[PDB]
């Protein structure tokens, strides 16, 4: 089975910050479009996003080092993008910005949410907390 195999974790290099939930990384030697996976942010128009990107930018910019962690099912997504938990300095990105309310727990599916719970403990606590888009 899947279900129970383990992840890791690779090498990557900070190309350039994009928004709230993709980037620009060098993986393999190569560049590409990376995208949080569990995750849905407010983009750059609506309430939270520039925060969004902000909070991100802020993390991949001055982490001394990047890595990307892809799950069990699809490593990239229909547009191209790589779709992967990234780590900044050992600190997941796509944990962070749900633990502070800028994102929410979306776009989970079938053996491509290792770290569903996780993410979802993150979520409750933002909401209890009312951070941010929980404040609404
Ligand atoms: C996070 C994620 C997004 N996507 C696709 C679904 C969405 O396209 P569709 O709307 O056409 O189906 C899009 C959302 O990305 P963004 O939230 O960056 O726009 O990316 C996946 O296919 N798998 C994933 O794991
Ligand atoms: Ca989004």
């Amino acid at each position: 089975a899947t279900s129970t195999k383990k992840l890791h974790k690779e090498p990557a290099t900070l190309i350039k910050a994009i928004d709230g939930d993709t980037v620009k990384l060098m993986y393999k030697g190569q560049p590409m479009t990376f995208r949080l996976l569990l995750v849905d942010t407010p983009e750059f128009n609506e309430k939270y996003g520039p925060e969004a990107s902000a909070f991100t930018k802020a993390m991949v910019e001055n982490a001394k080092k990047i890595e990307v962690e892809f799950d069990k099912g699809q490593r990239t997504d229909k547009y191209g993008r790589g779709l992967a938990y990234w780590y900044a300095d050992g600190a997941m990105v796509n944990e962070a910005l749900v633990r502070q309310g800028l994102a929410a727990v979306a776009y989970v599916y079938k053996g491509n949410n290792t770290h569903e719970q996780l993410l979802r403990a993150a979520e409750a606590q933002a909401k209890k907390e009312k951070l941010n888009i929980w404040s609404e």
